[PDB]
């Protein structure tokens, strides 16, 4: 039906939102991670599209896990629920976060109607969490703080 | 086969505030998501220069949206009340009263802030559709629906307010 | 009983231009919404500095999209014609002949304007899916789908044009 084409489109939309975030000033490390993720998302979309073709591996998941641990250990503990916003960069990261979750919903729907490896949903599951973390990093880097 | 440790929702499911689990493509999770996406777009608008009063209203709205999402997360919970709807209706009367009557149809755009407000407006209307869809398959309070109904209207109004504030005007349709 | 007055759309239903009403999650309302969201994203791109011709094309497109939303609101009515499709084809030829042959795959991004154009492109394809879905349940003129299909291609080309105009470059 529409499941595959919809999932591909949402991943594309997410990747485009990340492109907008990349047009902003960013810490060099954050920029490097986001740029690499764009390539990952391009490959992810290809896996969703072509039958019998896989591209996302444990290595991709491991790298995301590594970035999560890294950036989180670079931030103070969460003291309260956060509202999406702050420096423009942080706000955009939150938009990316929500679009990534939207793509995850579509990927989950796709896997329910067609055989699909688990890597794609596990990738965006981690990515959503990382974008949340990166938003906090960007507020920090802007000399500001998260919106509570 | 995978050597990577499993994370909470790696299996495509997630939990609700009452302890129940649902698949991530569930209508309720979709509505929660659209509300979150709307709140995030408002965060982008808040990152722009804005009149103090407009910033105050939008900031308060983010809190409302956080609670609305929380209500969608905890089935049977009620965080959105008449007070919330009354405040939106008040802001609507407040800003509309200071603007000239809407003449021709307008196109979404203008000053960057007004343009962003229009994006917020459309994402808000998208959230309204998913909230309406959730309510058609699950008993839900009407407040959430009524709240976003008013919010898209207010976002439209605030877009006009922002074009004026920038010293410009609304983009008119041919 | 709520102490707040009710709006006509508070019950979750809304009206169509033909006097009928449907629930807001109806396929037709979803398509109207996505076209509106796309037009709004184009509004954000129009707030960026742009080459004069690109601004003229995008501004005209906003009027087309408003018309398209109007056609979707009035079931059966026809507002978008081949004339609109032809203009898009014209712009596609014009801007493509303004760019070097694309050799490698492109990632969405670059100068802010180009990045926004790609966001517009993805939202446009989302509206196309909604319009296509509407056709699965109701008879629908072909112009609306043909228009957004062409527009998604045009937005891709305009993104490339904007990267060059901003002294930037496409992300390979
Ligand atoms: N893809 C999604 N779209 C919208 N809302 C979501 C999505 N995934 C989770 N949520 C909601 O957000 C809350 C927490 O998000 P989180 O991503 O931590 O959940 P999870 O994916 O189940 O856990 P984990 O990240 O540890 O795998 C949950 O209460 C859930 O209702
Ligand atoms: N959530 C939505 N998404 C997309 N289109 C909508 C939505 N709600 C209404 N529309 C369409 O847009 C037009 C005007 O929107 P409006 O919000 O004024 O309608 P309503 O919600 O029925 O009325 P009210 O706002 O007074 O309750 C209507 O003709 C309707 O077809
Ligand atoms: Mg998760
Ligand atoms: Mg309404």
């Amino acid at each position: 039906d529409d499941a595959r084409i919809a999932a591909i489109g949402d991943v594309d939309e997410l990747n485009s939102q990340i492109g907008v975030l990349l047009a902003e000033p960013l810490p060099d490390d954050v920029r490097a991670a986001l740029s690499a993720i764009q390539h990952d998302l391009f490959d992810l979309g290809g896996e969703l599209c072509i039958p019998g073709h896989a591209a996302i591996t444990d290595a991709h998941l491991a790298r995301l896990d590594g970035w999560l641990a890294h950036y989180n250990g670079q931030l103070p503990p969460l003291e309260e629920f956060i509202l999406p916003g702050g420096a423009r960069g942080a706000a955009l990261a939150h938009v990316c976060r929500t679009v990534c979750r939207r793509a995850e919903r579509s990927i989950v729907a796709l896997g329910a109607s067609e055989p699909l490896n688990a890597a794609p949903r596990r990738y965006v599951n981690r990515l959503s969490d990382l974008l949340f973390v990166l938003a906090r990093v960007l507020n920090r880097a802007a000399g500001g703080a998260d919106v509570l």
